[PDB]
């Protein structure tokens, strides 16, 4: 599912990320937008060997088990192909305890790159939230 801007504001709100660990709603509609165009179906294989999933871009090294990244964990105790759902809860869930872990957003490098520092309110202007 290709979500919009403020549909994807208010599902992440819904499922309580917003202001999540500090984290106001605009920075995760930013990092999704930068993540994954806001597809929920998005994967990008990493040089490693580990894949990321879904519309937050959540990597298998950690967080999810795909079978096939070697030495890896499942954190959020989930099947990757769970984070490729329409329904965003697996993915909500795991960005909860992603963000919980010591390094805030940062985790996400493309936040760090592409959203952090800048106004990340405009991502959740006009919205009926
Ligand atoms: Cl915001
Ligand atoms: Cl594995
Ligand atoms: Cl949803
Ligand atoms: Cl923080
Ligand atoms: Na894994």
């Amino acid at each position: 599912k290709v979500f919009g801007r403020c549909e994807l504001a208010a599902a992440m709100k819904r499922h309580g990320l917003d202001n999540y660990r500090g984290y106001s709603l605009g920075n995760w509609v930013c990092a999704a937008k930068f993540e994954s165009n806001f597809n929920t179906q998005a994967t990008n294989r990493n040089t490693d060997g580990s894949t990321d999933y879904g519309i937050l871009q959540i990597n298998s090294r950690w967080w999810c088990n795909d079978g096939r990244t070697p030495g890896s964990r499942n954190l959020c105790n989930i099947p990757c192909s769970a984070l490729l759902s329409s329904d965003i809860t697996a993915s909500v869930n795991c960005a909860k305890k992603i963000v919980s872990d010591g390094n805030g957003m940062n985790a996400w490098v493309a936040w760090r790159n592409r959203c952090k520092g800048t106004d990340v309110q405009a991502w959740i202007r006009g919205c009926r939230l």
